[PDB]
């Protein structure tokens, strides 16, 4: 499976990916790496991976359509079958998140159904539970809300920050996405046909 990278900044999961991906037991290949935002740091380790890289600036675009028509563009150029939203933190459009339906995985710092959205660390704190975790799952149209593919819990400590808490969940990511990409990309698991998932 050819396997596109997403990503909005350091990309430590993009390094897992990568890492994961040369295995030689990989189901994946890392093709391209696409940022909506220039200068960060994922971009440097695709570069030092010798893997392709694009920018492609949400700003300049009208809407969310064409923004994401130019991300589709290049998917096309590189012959995609799957997507991962590695810290890629820009919401797509339907049409999309439809055209790309089964083939594009998100790593969401909590354990969904909890904490959806962008600051899940903040949310678990404030909540206060003491276990939380992270997801793989699809993406669907409903934010953090496609089909679960893998999680994995990981303790709350007293005295946790944001700063503490996401280094800790983030262990966990890099467990589980490159887990999450080779199930999907083995064709161990799929989008079943009633869209919950599938083990094959
Ligand atoms: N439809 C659909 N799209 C997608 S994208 C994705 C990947 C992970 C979603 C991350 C997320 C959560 C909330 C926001 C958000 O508010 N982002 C703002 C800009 C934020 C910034 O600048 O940092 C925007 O989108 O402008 O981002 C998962 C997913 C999905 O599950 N469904
Ligand atoms: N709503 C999505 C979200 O919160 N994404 C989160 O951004 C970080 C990216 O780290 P990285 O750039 O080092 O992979 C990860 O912790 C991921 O769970
Ligand atoms: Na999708």
């Amino acid at each position: 499976a050819r396997v596109a990278v997403l990503i909005s900044g350091t990309g430590s999961n993009l390094q897992a990916l990568i890492d994961s991906t040369r295995e030689p037991n990989s189901s994946a290949q890392i093709d391209i790496v696409i940022s909506n935002k220039a200068a960060v740091a994922g971009l440097d380790k695709a570069e030092r991976a010798g893997i392709p890289t694009r920018v492609i600036n949400h700003k300049l675009y009208k809407n969310r359509v064409e923004f994401d028509s130019a991300i589709d563009l290049v998917l096309e150029e590189f012959s995609i079958d799957i997507v991962c939203l590695a810290g890629f933190m820009r919401i797509l459009s339907g049409p999309f998140v439809q055209k790309w339906n089964g083939k594009m995985l998100n790593i969401h710092p909590s354990l969904l159904p909890s904490f959806k959205g962008s600051n899940a660390h903040e949310q678990a704190l404030e909540t206060g539970v003491t276990v939380t975790g992270c997801t793989v799952h699809f993406v669907a149209e409903d934010v953090d809300a496609g089909q679960i593919i893998l999680q994995e819990a990981v303790p709350v400590k007293r005295g946790d920050t944001v700063a503490t808490l996401s280094e800790r969940v983030k262990l966990a990511e890099h467990k589980i996405f490159p887990a999450a990409l080779q199930l999907v990309a083995s064709g161990t698991v799929q989008l079943g046909e009633n869209g919950k998932i599938c083990w094959v």
